[PDB]
């Protein structure tokens, strides 16, 4: 419980010790290989998302920002994907996510699918 | 996602950041202002409920260890009418809350109900 | 184009870079008016609608992660609302980003209508 | 026996006192390794907690913050397991627990039910 | 929970890092003024108690260790007194009080009703 | 013989001596050994009764803070057969010590008797 | 194809390389930090399969050797999990896996079907 | 499978590598603060059980290495309860445990018992 | 009776001791003569059982992967007899590992039959 | 007469002395060649035994960890007859072993007789 | 079991071990202030019974050696009290020791009461 | 004549000196060989004792413990047999000893005279 006032203030204060040569340095040498672990272990998951689903969107023509549409999209079935993994609760994750491409961005269905047909394999609606 | 590796790992590595004379220092009195005003604005709401519901414990005889089980009910009030607020949703919390106690610690109901009395100035239930 | 041997090998050069003590604060220390300028600037926008929603939620009886839900739908109106602005483009925005919240994480339809209520003033579909 | 201004005081102080580099690296340099031994002993046994918990939200196709309404109940479950063990106290706490969530979070019993038979295996209401 | 091992780890820990002069120091010399405040305003309510009940007992011929007996008794009776305050529950306590010190010690029951009859003023069982 | 003005005087001057960089770490380094001999000495004895009554807690169904009457109860039990040892006067001790918490904690006799029967393995009130 | 006196021939050779001071420590070495990641990163997940299995052969009463049939069994469980993933062609793994058990080692079905309720959460056949 | 002479064989073969100065210090030393929180971590819990044991056959009059039969039993059920832990299979062990020293020591079955209700709080067959 | 924490650290020492040139030599070359008697005595025997029933699969038209699972099949048959020996136990093993193989990997019977024909020289299910 | 405190603090001192390069080497180095005939002597003994225990419980169609818990029965026997000797006190011994065995894990009388009837020759009960 | 050439076998090679300059010493200084401690804790408790012995010794008018028969028995007395404890054990315990004196060494069993009736300041047989 | 400040101080001097490497091997390897001649004379005498001893308790159904009470009185004859010498006096020790055993630690009478027939061939109690 917390306002705005508040949540400045201690975000100023934390900013301005980050800042500090002393504490970025410390901080940040040491999560340093921690960090590569991380990034190491679930970004490569992502590249090869991008590989395939660019591919399709190739095959369907698809250029410029329209590409990008449908990445963010695949990027976000993947996510969900990690976080949740597969079965009835993806489904449920992937039914609102294509409905919100649709309808929010004007994403067209099919192409939407073909996505989905990358990464999960097959269509969403119903486990499978 | 993390795994127990991961969750260690980077803990270990925050964790001696923090031990560094320079970086807990730097932090902590970037913060110290800032949170002695989160202490002083709302420690006193319950330190009021602490007296209060202590008041009570006395008029029902309630001593030792037993006074704690119902200090922490009541202190559980006030956190989450500070977190929620007054209305439905706290006398949604508060049915809850009194299961908890009464079930897994056999808190008193009547005794229970005598804190929420002055917490709130009536038992739940309804909204008055 | 970057493969993920291209992705990790950059991130890497820049994350050592950043983490060395002079550049840490170099960089730091000369946006740090700027990002306080910008935290200021646009927090206390959202703030109020975790204000305002909160209040709504207590009203509908929603407690816990609950609350936590429709938070995150109310702050995701404001975002399109200060990234795109109000209109048509709103509209087509919080249709689908109910549909992706109903479906997706099964929030109740009518409180979501509710938080955009307040935030927008009224549900959507129609401008008013 | 204490006011909250003589809570407050001597928070303050001490307070204080911790925020002084010296003291500060002092005592958690030296509290460092115990501090170590402490986390991995007891971590990694509500990490797999985590792990089998999520997997069974994602059979029964929870979402989102709804996923995090049953972790918190298990993760508590697990922790009464700890400092309870099990047997007869377990179960108490559990039966209250378990309506705690029910009622204050509006939980559902169901699934409450399901994240109780993977961290002890089998139903509360009796021991077993 | 802890262990033994744990136990005395955490605290040697500790108490190594107390010992530091600049620790030490730090700490007490922050709370040096807090703990005046305390000391002076609870001590003097028991100092007149060991006064009161040492007339007492001088009444009754009390000597040696054995006005010490009754003294702690004293004591205590006016420990609960702050941390509880009169009525019902402070009876509770002293019922049991009294059985301790009869029964544990060999008090003579009615030189501790004499002393309650200073303290509080009249013997417990009824509030007066 | 001293008033509560000479009492506070002198632990005033003390309290002050103590706080010294110097005096606090002369004294506390030098009893440092002393201290952990002594500590590692009286307290696992403890920590045993603690493992036990905990358990027989968990067999009678004892949560929360009333398990913790039973705890300091049986801790209780422990010092007076360090300080006392057993026979007649520990039983003496016991006797006035179980009524003591029965009266004025409301402990529940039963399970105060299964805490002396791990401690001592058999009941009080006659030497046995 | 080799034929026995191939792959002897070829096994000694290669023993033998390895047993050099240099080649052991040289290859050992270089593989460390990798061995350790794969070691933390799997090992745990097992870890906490003997925890819980264990729990239920408890409660079964489930002693020496016994227990190590059902753990053997569950480890198995969780192997296959690892490197298959959770869906059909576990439940086909776990299916000829208890037959395997039961059959060969005259394991209980019952246990064995408890062992899975903890692994999976529920006994296979059906995906739930 | 393995012969006499092979089981020999390879004993030799590892007991002269052992016996190399640096192959035992490399791994002693190594070992050494891994030995020496396990030690720390379980030797505490049987010294407790020696102690508390000790005391009963005090009351009971045993003497010499007859203390030792019951110390053994003692241990043995110490050890059941840390590898299996409380509960059916624990009972299951003891029966076993006390028809193996009744008949193969000719141990005293009511001073058995008298063990059994110190360690494990009461005699068992029935689980409390 | 150890957590993973505790295999980790104890494994990690070992690891560690065991890379040491010296320490990997001096086990490694003592063992040499030892491992190779062992390794002569029993593989050859697994050998002829490759030969065997690889010209089984080709008489039974398999091939590629389809052949491996055959031929891990027929080697873990002669594992079971190496270990346990011709008789009622081999036959209740074989059984088991049939029927596992039949269901977990799809294994053709007809085939696995032909498997056992040659290792055994007959069929199982009955002592023959 | 040692509390765990100076079990430990000796045990420590002497695992660290044996830890030193010298000392270990010293002293293994001088056990060494009574190491060899002490293990040469008392093994062979044992290994006869598992040769035909088990093919006693190959006879008997015993798999897995049950052959393993009539080896233990067996071998156990067979060291009682080495320090105690044939005659009245081994029968002792095994009717009480035999016991054991049956209830504490379950063994099975009929195949545990056949193990007697190998290392005796003869069944337990009466001197035969 | 240990023949003599067994006993003596692996008792030389350990004193020979044990007389190397750098064993020694490591040993010993290892256990140096452990073994202080252990000496500090428990000789005063003898030298105490020594001087009150002797003291008693002197009234009986027992002189030389013959004062050396009692002192031995004295510390027999207090040897049994440090390792049983007092009670029924330590009543068996003196009982049969004074037989041992008395009609082994012809030691005076008026004498040998005095003695007892100091260390444990009455006669035995009866607890008190 | 010392006190036990006296005796420990001395102590704690020599035990010093003989922990110096030089001192200790100085002497050790110098009473080596003189060590030896005494250890083999008198500890093959014992050795032949236990063999006899424990083949008597074999006959007498003594197992455990039970064995090691007798070992420790069949010692215990012939150690005075070996520093008195058959006799009178022998007779006298071994009549005190006896007595001490039985009632000391409830040895028993019948089987004790079989050790004493072992070792000097005949009863006591008078000379023979």
């Amino acid at each position: 419980s917390r306002s705005y006032s508040q949540r400045y203030a201690k975000w100023q204060a934390k900013f301005n010790a980050f800042s500090n040569p002393t504490v970025a340095s410390t901080i940040l040498s040491n999560v340093s290989p921690v960090a590569q672990q991380n990034f190491q272990t679930n970004v490569p998951k992502f590249t090869s998302v991008n590989e395939n689903v660019s591919a399709v969107l190739t095959q369907y023509g698809i250029t410029g920002p329209n590409r990008a549409i449908y990445q963010g999209f695949g990027l976000k079935v993947a996510r969900a994907l990690n976080r949740i993994g597969s079965g009835p609760a993806l489904v449920n994750m992937i039914n609102g996510l294509k409905g919100y491409y649709i309808s929010a961005f004007n994403a067209n269905p099919q192409v939407l699918d073909a996505v989905v047909n990358i990464i999960t394999g097959s269509p969403t609606g119903y486990v499978s």
